Order: C-alpha cells, then sequence, then structure tokens
C-alpha cells in the first residue's frame, strides 16, 4: 500500500495552497528568492550531521565536509580567523541564540542575563530553559536597548559579569543594539571586557551588516563573544537553519564532562540536519560579495522608496539606519490582515526582502494605507 | 552568477559517495528505506512551522494541517486520547527528551533526573542546558536500570519528586527499562504517581513496541508522562526530525509568562521544520498497522537469525525481547572499521533494520566474525 487517493489528494492540494502563497510574504523577514533546485535528489538520503563537523562520524552520510566551508565563510565574514572560530549549522536562530547564553551562561555562572524590551519572544524559553537569571531593560522608540537602563541595572545588581544580549535588527523596529558603545559604557563601569559576555542576535541583520558602506557594531572585530544568524530568513531557505558562531577559545573552555556519561562534541542537539548545510553552502558559493550586496542595496533602496511615497503623504514611517523594516502607525483590520503585516502596539512594518524584484507587492501596499489618510 | 566549476564538482563528488554509501547503515539504527520522492519538490517553497500547529500562523507557508494529523496518529498509539495529547514534530530525539525533561523540571523544580549508565549522550547535554539536579544509576548487564540502585539513590537523595529518565530501547544494548516495575517500586516507597514524573525515551523502539505481541510498558496507558520518538531511525528519514508526546494538563500547566516578553506557544525552537512533517505524515499513512509489523517481524526475525547462527558457532551473542540490536564481543580493529560498528567497551552490536529486505549484508558481518573463533 502507497498513499489512498483522500491523502494524495490533501497533499496535491497542499502544493497548489504553496505555489498560490509563494510570494506571500511581505511583513515577516524570510526571503523567498532561492534555487537549491539542484539539492532536491538529496532528499533521497538519510544524511546525518550529529555531532561536530570538525571531528569524524562513523555515520558515513553526513555534509560535513559542506558545514566545514560554511562556518569558514562566515568565520571571515564576521571577521574572526577560522582556526580561532567554532560554531555550527543550527535549526534556526534560538538554538543559534540559545547556543550563545549557554557559553556565556557556563562563562559567568552567576552573570545576569541583560535583553531590551523589543527583543524576539525566543530569548524568554531561552531564559526559561537555561535557568539563567535575567533583567529586562528598558527600550528607546526606535527599537533599540536604553543603553543608560542597561548600565543602571547592571549597577543596581551590582553585577561583575553581565551576559549582553544584543538585537542586531530588531523582529518589529529593525532597531540595533550598539555593540560598541555598550563595551565603552561598560567600560566606564570599570568591568574588563574578559570578566562580561556579548551575544549578537542577528538573525536578520547579521547577512545586512557585512555588504553596507558604514555597519554598526556587530561582528568579532567589534568585539562581540558570539552571533547567530537565521538561513532562511534573508539568504532564503526552504528549512529553517541556523549559522552561530563563537569564539573556539570559550566552547572549548567549558567543558561537557557529566556524572560519568561524555557529550563526546560542543553541539545542543543530537542528531543534526545535513542537507541545510548543502543549502547554506550553495547559497554561500553561488553569490559573491558583490551579488549579496546589490540584493540588499535594492532592499535598503525599496524601503527609502516606500518611506518617501509614505512621508509625502500624511503618515510619519522612518527605517532605522540600515534596516529594511519600515515603521509606520498600524492601519485598518482590512490592511494588516489582507497582507499578513506582524502588527504590534500602534505600528505594522513591511521588510523588503529580495523575492520582490519589482516594489509592485509594496506599492500594492502604500495604496492601501494612504486611503485611510 | 552560480556555482563555480570545482563547487559544482564537490556536490556531484558528494552525490556519488551518497550512491556509493546509500545502503552502509548496519551499526546505527537510522532507517535507509523510505521514498519521499513526491515531496522532493516542496523544496521550492520557504516553509515555516514557527509555532504552535493547535493555534495559527499569519505565516502562510506551513505543514500544520499534516502535523495535525501525525500528532493524532502518534497520539493514539501511544494511547493516549488526543484531545488529552500536545507535542510537536520536534529537529530530533533530542529535543524531544529536552521538551520531557523541561516539562519534569518545571512541575518538579527541585526533583532530581534519574537516568541509568546505558542512557543516550544526549541527557548529559540536556541536563547541563537545563540546570537540573542529576542522579546517575547503575545499569544491569543487559543495558536496563538497576532498578534496585534506583530506588537506593531515591531513598539516600530522600527525594519527594524523582524525575525518572526511562531508556525505552537502549543505543549500545536494546534494553528497555520497565517503566511498570519502576512505578509499582517507587510506589511501594510511598510516592503518589501525581508527585513524580516519567519521560520515555524511545527513539529507536517507541515505532517497536506498538507492532510487537508482548510490548513492555512504554506508552500512556502502561502511565508515562511524555515520549520521545526519532522520525529517521526507524520509519527512516532524509531530514533528523522527532515526535514529541506529553500530557496537555502537563504541558498547558508551565505558563511560559517571563519579565514583560511573553513565549506566544509551548514549542522549545523559533521557526520549525515544515518539511519533516510532511515526510512523518507520508510514512505514517503510507503503511498500514499490518505493514509496518511485518517490517518489524522481518527485523526482529533476522536479529534471531544472527543470534542463532553465531551461537552456534561460539559466540555468546544475545538480544534482549523485542530488540532488533544483537550484542556480541567485539572483534577486530578490521571488522568493526569496515562495517562502521559502533563499538563501546568489549561489544559490538548491529541493528537489523528494514533497509535490509535481505541477511546478506548481515552473513556478510557474521561471516568476517565467525573466522576471529
Amino acid at each position: 500500500m502507497t498513499l489512498s487517493i483522500e491523502n494524495q489528494n490533501k497533499l496535491d492540494e497542499f502544493w497548489a495552497y504553496c505555489v498560490k502563497n509563494q510570494y506571500f510574504n511581505i511583513g515577516y523577514p524570510e526571503s523567498a528568492d532561492f534555487d537549491y533546485t539542484i539539492l532536491e535528489r538529496f532528499m533521497r538520503f538519510s544524511i546525518n550531521n550529529c555531532g561536530d563537523w570538525a571531528e569524524y562520524s562513523n555515520y558515513l552520510l553526513n555534509s560535513f565536509d559542506f558545514e566545514k566551508e560554511v562556518m569558514e565563510y562566515f568565520a571571515d565574514l564576521f571577521k574572526i580567523p577560522f582556526e580561532d572560530s567554532w560554531g555550527y549549522v543550527t535549526n534556526g536562530g534560538t538554538e543559534s541564540n540559545m547556543f550563545g547564553c549557554y557559553l556565556g551562561r557556563e562563562l559567568f555562572p552567576d552573570g545576569t542575563l541583560y535583553y531590551s524590551k523589543d527583543t524576539h519572544y525566543s530569548v524568554a524559553k531561552i531564559v526559561k530553559l537555561l535557568r539563567i537569571k535575567s533583567q529586562l531593560v528598558d527600550s528607546l522608540p526606535n527599537g533599540e536597548i536604553d543603553y543608560d537602563d542597561l548600565i543602571s541595572k547592571i549597577k543596581q545588581d551590582d553585577e561583575k559579569h553581565p551576559i549582553i544580549f544584543a538585537n542586531i535588527g530588531t523582529t518589529v523596529r529593525g532597531a540595533i543594539d550598539d555593540i560598541s558603545k555598550i563595551q565603552a559604557m561598560i567600560g566606564e563601569l570599570g568591568i574588563k571586557r574578559e570578566d562580561y559576555y556579548i551575544h549578537a542576535d542577528a538573525a536578520l541583520s547579521g547577512m545586512i551588516l557585512p555588504f553596507v558602506d558604514e555597519p554598526q557594531g556587530f561582528n568579532f572585530a567589534d568585539g562581540i563573544d558570539s552571533i547567530g544568524v537565521s538561513g532562511h530568513k534573508m539568504i532564503g531557505s526552504p528549512i529553517p537553519c541556523g549559522i552561530v558562531v563563537a569564539k573556539k577559545r570559550n566552547v572549548d573552555a567549558i567543558s561537557v564532562e557529566i556524572d560519568y556519561i561524555s557529550a563526546h562534541d560542543k553541539t545542543i542537539t543530537g542528531s543534526r540536519n545535513g542537507h541545510t548545510p548543502l543549502m547554506m553552502w550553495c547559497a554561500v558559493k553561488s553569490h559573491s560579495h558583490a551579488d549579496f550586496k546589490r540584493r540588499i542595496n535594492r532592499s535598503l533602496d525599496l524601503a527609502q522608496h516606500a518611506v518617501q511615497r509614505l512621508q509625502t503623504a500624511g503618515i510619519n514611517a522612518w527605517c532605522n539606519k540600515n534596516s529594511i523594516t519600515v515603521v509606520f502607525p498600524c492601519p485598518s483590520e482590512a490592511v494588516w490582515k489582507k497582507h499578513c503585516l506582524a502588527t504590534s502596539g500602534g505600528q505594522a512594518h513591511l521588510i523588503t526582502t529580495a523575492h520582490h524584484l519589482d516594489a509592485s507587492k509594496v506599492d500594492a501596499l502604500i495604496d492601501d494605507v494612504i486611503k485611510d489618510a
């Protein structure tokens, strides 16, 4: 017995619904312009990247060789020498952000973890999971952490080892927590850079800032301890994956040697997706530095186009520097529902992802918006 | 620019290596006989099951409707009413075992978590992650928990809320921790069933025990709180996935309401694989109860064939009841390396997965083994 008829129908129905809604996305960050056609055929094989890609697995079907080259592409792109970097292709930004917060928690067991109000809900999950001590920090109106309130709270807490959760591209407002500012302000409290942690959540903007003229602080040159990127968000992927990149010195230090049983690798998962590493390898090798930059200039311009056409009209819309998230006041139940806009407190937004080769879908928006004014 | 030539070569090299090694597996539990050809085409779409499948997502490209039907297949297969069950399709057994241990930790914050020496290394990761209090328990020689040492340690600890990690199909020896025995022994210590947790790790055997004549205690009738299964292990999947099934009453109780930020769903991840739920839906709908049973009788018989042919010769090999893991003393550096046998302390093993339509690959083993004797 193969699939019934009602079941075969459901599947084929679903395919049509996906064809229908393939390029639906205007409000979320998941870019839908990829071609991994050439990889469809590898779904034939039981591929398993269980374990560290740097070590070896008797489980022969694994993309470790391709995972290695993705980790060397990101090492270099985030300006850490690959020899000095450790990380892997995760199941999403969340696993990437959990790994980083895990890294900080192990280095600074007593450390309070600090995170703004404009931080991804995923950090709530992480904080419960890792039973880690947490202090919420206020947000500036553009979505940035209230840096001043961070330091105020770091002092009241009398915290010697703060774990800084830095939002590098806020979900709602596209904000970027200036890690260079933070470092200076925590330097000014007389805390050494060695005695505290900074994790970059860069789900979206980790594949923006590297192809921008004047990037904010985010990378390893800029002095972070670990970064998380979402493969599926900006590069585009059919399967959610993540890249996490940390300092080997830190990763190595936190020895996973338990009551008799020895976790043989520094990964959070057991058996890992081996298909997504191929998917990430293709995207990263099928686009030059210049090809991504093009894609992001077009995304950035379009987001300017949208502020413009809206600013000309009554509407006080804006876009943070290097953001592709245009924030404006939230309109009718029609508009947000009929474009799938993420709406969160008197504010909607669109993201000018690069599956828009054209503003057609975006002007389609602004027209249904100016019609309220 | 599309893929270079050296890069296109690497990918095509790799495909040939996978064709070569497609059915290599004799020592690990990952079954390589699946046809998800019909699903290859859905790699075109950016599918994202971010969130709970029972609720709704404005992110339109999701397999929630297919995830729902997989969760109702397992609810029923593990003998809990679907209305009374919660769970999801995870990224592996590990995420399934982390969710369960998370569930226990939240219900019994002070609870020591108990686990045998023959427990998967993944539990070491989990225990560090969830900063949960842990007590190692001895193993009987067949791989089962030293039940007597469990209870001894539950008493010394003066533990009122033990979190029992039950190995339902040990990785090395194929053992099954008898959850009915455990329940009775902890009943006999005068501990109420409501005041402690039992998680089944069933990575492999969760798709064995349901199609066996006399199954051990494992399911919700048998009185567990949560089970984890690995999709890729027994059913077979190109991408590692998991199923975790828990009690709604328990899941719901542990409210994820943090300092201002509200994790909107009871999942551990953010954005989740939407392709693997299809993959699991196909496997579960393309096989009758009788089709799986056939597959597992053949696996069980073959594992008997292997004990037999080895027992006839000098070799003291064995197989626990309902196991498809034939344990024998570990031979030369040749044999284990040249069959990719997982070797762990004077013992090797083969798993008679059902990508062996025939003992040919298995007799190939026993021949290179009897040749030492």
